[PDB]
């Protein structure tokens, strides 16, 4: 079985078995955290983020300078 509850990837609305993302208090499978602006892929790790959404540090390097 998975753990207790697995938290909901904020998109998917389902449990994240294995490791997740935590953004804004809202979660993310670590394959659907994606940048809001190219939606490539994105990780916690080393995102941005602006206006209350995500953007790669190269991102928001881009849109905040
Ligand atoms: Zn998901
Ligand atoms: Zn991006």
């Amino acid at each position: 079985y998975h753990e207790r509850r697995g938290s909901l990837c904020s998109g998917c609305q389902k449990p994240i078995t294995g490791r997740c993302i935590t953004a804004m208090a809202k979660k993310f499978h670590p394959e659907h955290f994606v940048c809001a602006f190219c939606l490539k892929q994105l990780n916690k790790g080393t995102f941005k983020e602006q206006n209350d959404k995500p953007y790669c540090q190269n991102c928001f390097l881009k849109l905040f300078c």
